[PDB]
Order: structure tokens, then C-alpha cells, then sequence
């Protein structure tokens, strides 16, 4: 669960959105008369009409994630 | 669960949004007459009509995450 | 659960939003006549019509997170 | 749960919002005739129509978080 | 669960979206009178009408993920 | 579950979307009067009308993933 | 489950989409009065009307994946 | 050009229309760089997607019309 | 041009319209750089998506019309 | 041009309209750089999405009209 | 041009309109750099999204009209 | 041009309108750099989103109209 | 131009309007750098979002009108 | 131009208006750098969001009008 990124030294990014009547639902839990529900999120949930991820890592860059589920 | 980032040294970012009648729901828990519900979030939930992530890591950069669920 | 970032030394960022009738709900817990509900948030919930994250890490930069759930 | 950031030395940031009839709800707990509800928040909940996070870490910079839930 | 990325040194990115009546649902759990449901997410769920991932890794860049499910 | 990417040194990307009446559902779990359902996601679920992944790895770049399911 | 990519040094990408009445469903689990269902995803599910993957690896680039299912 | 109707004394009418994207042009005169155009209407021009004429004459009822065109 | 109607004495009418995006143009004269145009209307021009004429004459009822065009 | 109607003595009318984005143009004269245009209306121009004429004449009832055009 | 109506003696009318974004133009004269335009109206121009004419003549009732155009 | 109506003796009318963003233009004369324009109205121009004319003549009732245009 | 109405003897009218953002323009003359414009109105111009004319003539009732235009 | 009405003898009227942001322009003359404009009104111009004319003539009732335009 360890992330490292070291950097040693010795343009135009455009997003254009023109929406009419836009409805966005992200992580949603809708229920009625239920018994048990689990929504375990540990990653990267990106939800939307204009979902843009430009130049996520440019220099030295690290990401990490870890999820689990134990019930026994 | 350890993140490190060391940097040693020896443009135009545009987002344009023009929305009419925009409704955004993020992490939502809607229920009625239920018994148990769990919404465990530990990642990165990004929800929206114009969801833009530009140049997240430019120099030395690190991210980390860790989630769990134990019931026994 | 340890984060470190050391830096040793020896543009235009535009967001434009023009919304008419914008409704945003973040972390929400709506219920009626229920028994138990848990909304454990420890990550980074970003919810909105114009959700922009520009140049999150530019120099030496570190983030961390840790969540848990034990019921026994 | 330890964060450190040391820095040794030896542009225009624009947000423009023009909203008509904007309603924002953050962390909300709405209920009626329920039994128990928990909303444990320890991360970073950012909720809003123009939610902008520009240049979060520029020099040496560290963030940390830690959440838990034990019921036994 | 370890990710590392080190970089040593010794254009126009356009997204254009013009949507009318756009509805986006991300990670959703809809149920009625059920017994148990689990939605374990630890990867990278990207959901949206204009879902663009441009130049994800440009310099030295690493990603990682790990998920599990144990019931016994 | 280890990913590494090291880089040592010694154009126009266009997406154009014009949608009328666009509906996108990502990871969805719809049920009624069921007993158990599991949706374990640990890869990379990209869902949308204009789903574009341009120049994912440009320099030194690594990705990784790992999923599991044990019931006993 | 190990991926590495090291790079040492010593055009126009167009996507054009014009859709009318576009409906996209990604990973979906629809059921009624069932007993058990599992949707284990660990690869790369890309679902959409204009699903374009241009120049996925340009420099040194590696991907990996691993899935499992044990019931005993 | 004389109409008369004398009456001496000594159910359900349903129209149901459900249209999506309906465009109706009635008496139209579209031209460019012309010399002369005449649209003489004296009858009964009924133009439309659901054009219904139910029970036009039920009791004593008379209609009449007369048109002309002289140029010499 | 004379109309008369004399009457001596000694149900449910339903129209249902449900339109989405309905455009109606009646008597229209569109031109550019023309010389002469005449639109002589003296009848009964009824133009529309749901154009219903129910029970126009029920008792004693008379209609009349007369049009002309002389240029010499 | 004479109309008379004499009457001597010795239900439910429903219109239901549910329109979204309805545009109606009646008698219109649109031109540019023209010389002469005439729109002579003397009848009954009824223009609209829900154009209903229910029970126009019920008792003794008379209508009349007369139009002309002389230029010499 | 004479109208007479004499009467000697010896239900529910419903209109329901529910419009969103309704634009109505009646008698309109739009021009640019023209020479002459005439819009002679003497009849009955009824223009609108819900144009309803219920029970126009119930007892003794008369209407009349007369238009002309002379230029010589 | 004479109208007479003599009467000798010896229910629920509902209009329901629920409009959002309604724009109505009646008799309009829009021009630029023109020479002459005439809008002669003498009839009955009724323009509007909910244009209802219920029970116009109930007892003895007469209407009349007369228009002209002479230029010589 | 003579109107007479003599009467010798020997319910619920509802209008309901609920408008949001309603703009009404009646008889309008908009121009720029023109030469001559005439708007001769002598009839009955009724312009509005909820334009209702209920029970215009109930007893003995007469209306009249007369317009002209001479230029020579 | 003579109107007479003689009468010899020997319910609930509801208007309900609930408007938000209502703008009404009646007889308007807007111009710039023009030469001549005439707005001759002699009829009955009724302009407004809730324009209701209920029970205009109930007993013996007469109306009249007369307009002219001479330029020579």
C-alpha cells in the first residue's frame, strides 16, 4: 500500500461543455424494505456528462489503491 | 499506507461550462423501511456535469488509498 | 498512514461556469422508518456541476487515506 | 497518522461563476421515525456548483487522513 | 500493492461536448425487498457521455490496484 | 501487485461530441426480491457515448490490476 | 502481477461523434427473484457508441491483469 | 354566394394525439429573386399531423365558397 | 355573400394532445430580393399539430366565403 | 356581406394539452431587400399546436366573409 | 356588412395547458432594407399553443367580416 | 357596418395554464433600413400560449368588422 | 358604424395561471434607420400567456369595428 | 359611430395568477435614427400575462369603434 515518486533535475488544455438539462447521479444506493446492502468504494469513481482526465501524470507520478471485504 | 514524493532541483488550462438546469447528486443513500445499509467510501468519488481533472501530478507526486470491511 | 514530501532547490488556469437553475447534493442520507444506516467517508468526495481539480500536485506532493469498518 | 513536508532553498488563477437560482446541500442527514443513523466523515467532502481546487500542492506539501468504525 | 515512478533529467488537448438532455448514472444500486447486495469497486469506474482520458501517463508514471472478496 | 516506471533523459488531440438525448448507465445493480448479488469490479470499466482513451502511455508508463473472489 | 516499463533517452488524433438518441449500458446486473449472481470484472470493459482507443502505448508501456474465482 | 339552413322542431368524440418532434407548415410562400407569386386561398385548407373533422354537420347545416382570378 | 340560419322550437368531446418539441408555422411569406408576392386568404386556414374541428354545426348553422383577384 | 341568425323558443368539452418546447408562428411576413409584399387576410386563420374548434354553432348561428384584391 | 341576431323566449368546459418553454408569435412583420410591405388583417387570426374556441355560438349568434385592397 | 342583437323574454368554465418560460409576441413590426411598412389590423388578433374563447355568444349576439386599403 | 342591443324581460368561471418567467409584448414597433412605418389598429388585439375571453355576450349584445387607410 | 343599449324589466368569477419574474410591454414604439413612425390605436389592445375578459356583456350592451388614416 506504498506509493513513491521522485523527480530530480540537474500547451493548451481545453474542455468545452454546453449542456441543456443535464442530470448526473454518482454513487447511489436506492432501496426499499431491504435487509442489507454494502457499497464499498476504494478505487476512483468518476461520473459525469463531461468527464475529462487530461495529463494525469506528467512528471514522476504514482497512484495506488487497495480494497477488501471479509464477512466470515 | 505510506506515500512519499521528493523533488530536487540543482500553458493555458481552460474549463468552460455553460449548463441550463443542471442537477447533480453525489454519494447518496436513499431508503425506506430497510434494515441495514453501509456506504464505505475511501477512494476518490468525483461526480459532476463538468468533472475535469487536469494535470493531477506535474512534479514529483504520490497518492495512496486503503479501504476495508470486516463483519465477523 | 504516513505521508511525506520534501523539495530542495540549490500560466493561466481558467474555470468558467455559467449555470441556470443548478442544484447540487453532496453526501446525503435520506431515509424513513429504517433501522440502521452508516455512511463512512474517508476518501475525497467532490460533487458539483463544475468540479475542476487543476494542478493538484505541482512540486513535491503527497496524499494519503485510510478507512475501516469492523462490526464483530 | 503523521504528515511532514520540508522545503529548503539554498501566473493567473481565475474562477468565474455566474449562477441563477443555485441550491447546494452539503453533508445532509434527513430522516423520519428511524432507529439509528451514523454519518462519519473524515476525508474531504467538497460540494458545490463551482467546486474548484487549483494548485493544491505547489511547494513541499503533504496531506493525511484516517477514519474508523468499530461497533463490537 | 506498491507503485513507484522516478524521472531524472540531466500541443493542444481539446474536448468538445454539446449535449441536449443528458442523463448519467454512475455506480448505482437499485433494489426492493432484497436480502443482500455487495458492490465492491476498487478499479477505475469512469462513466459519462463524454468520457475522455487523454495523456494519462506522459513522464514516468505508475498505477496500481488490488481488490478482494472473502466470505468463508 | 507491483508496478514501476522510470524515465531518464540525459500534436493536436481532438474529441468532438454532439449528442441529443444521451443516457448513460455505468456499473448498475438492479434487482427485486433477490437473495444475494455481488458486483466485484477491479479492472477499468469505461462506459459512455463518447469513450475515448488517447495516448494512455506516452513516456515510461505502467498499469496493474488484481481481483479475487473466495467463498469457501 | 508485476508490470514495469523504463524509457531512457541519451500528429492529429481526431474523434468525431454526432449521435441522436444514444443509450449506453455498461456493466449491468438486472435480476428478479434470483438466488445468487456474481459479476467479477478485472480486465478492461469499454462500452460505448464511439469507443476509441488511439495510441494506447507510444513509448515504453506495460499493462497487466489478473482475476480469480474460488468457491470450494 | 348564398347559404341558408333552417331547423324546426315541433356520444363520445375522442381525438388522441401523442407526437414527438412534430413540425407543421400551413400555407407557405417561400421564394428568392422571383418576379410575381400569387397564393389565392378561399376554400378550406386544413393542415396538420392530427387533422380531424368529426361531425361537421349534425343538424341543418350549409357551407359555401367562391374564388376567382382575373388578370386581363 | 349572404348567410342565414334560423332555429325554431315549439356527450363528451375529448381532445388529448401530448407533444414534445412541436413547431407550427401558419400562413407564412418568406422571401429575399423578390419583386411582388400576394397571399390572399379568405377561406379558413387551420394549421396545427392537433387540428380538431368537432361538431362545427349542431343546430341551424350556415357559413359563407368569397374571394377575388383582379389585376387588369 | 349580410349574416342573420334568429332563434325562437315557445355535456363535457375537454381539451388537454401537455407540450414541451412548443413554438408557434401565426401570420408571418419575413423578407429582406424585397420590393413589394401583400398579406391580405380576411378569412379565419387558426394556427397552433392544439387548435381545437368544438361546437362552433350550437343554436341558430351564421358566419360570413368577403375579401378582395384590385390593382388596375 | 350587416349582422343581426335576435332570440325570443316565450355542462363543463375544460381547457388544460401545461407547457414548458412556449414561444408564440402572432401577426409579425420582420424585414430588412425592403421597399414596401402590407399586412392587411380583417378576419380572425388566432395564434397560440393552446388555441381553443369552444361554443362560439350557443343562442342566436351572427358574425361578419369584410376586407379590401385597392392600389390603382 | 351595422350590428344589432335583441333578446326578449316573456355550468363550470375552466381554463388551467401552467407555463414555465413563456414568451408571447402579439402584433409586431420589426424592421431595419426599410422604406415603408403598413400593418392594418381591424379583425380580431388573439395571440397567446393559452388562447381560449369559451361561450362567445350565449344569448342574442352580433359581431361585425370592416377593413380597407386604398393607395391610388 | 352603428351598434344596438336591447333586452326586454316581461355558474363558476375559473381562470388559473401559474407562470414562471413570463414575457409578453403587445403591439410593438421596433425599427432602426427606417423611412416610414404605420401600425393602424382598430380591431381587438388580445395578447398574453393566459388570454381568456369567457362569456363575451350573455344577454343582448353587439360589437362593431371599422378601419381605413387612404394615402392618395 | 353611434352605440345604444336599452334594458327594460317589467355565480363566482375567479381569476388566479401566480407569476414569478413577469415582464409586460404594451403598446411600444422603439426606434433609433428613423424618419417617421405612426402607431394609431383605436380598437382595444389588451396585453398581459393573465389577460381575462369575463362576462363582457351580461345585460343589454353595445360597443363600437372607428379608426382612420389619411395622408394625401
Amino acid at each position: 500500500v506504498v506509493a513513491a515518486a521522485e523527480k530530480t533535475k540537474q500547451g493548451v488544455l481545453y474542455v468545452g461543455s454546453k449542456t441543456k438539462e443535464g442530470v448526473v447521479h454518482g454513487v447511489a444506493t436506492v432501496a426499499e424494505k431491504t435487509k442489507e446492502q454494502v457499497t464499498n468504494v476504494g478505487g476512483a469513481v468518476v461520473t459525469g456528462v463531461t468527464a475529462v482526465a487530461q495529463k494525469t501524470v506528467e512528471g514522476a507520478g504514482s497512484i495506488a489503491a487497495a480494497t477488501g471485504f471479509v464477512k466470515k
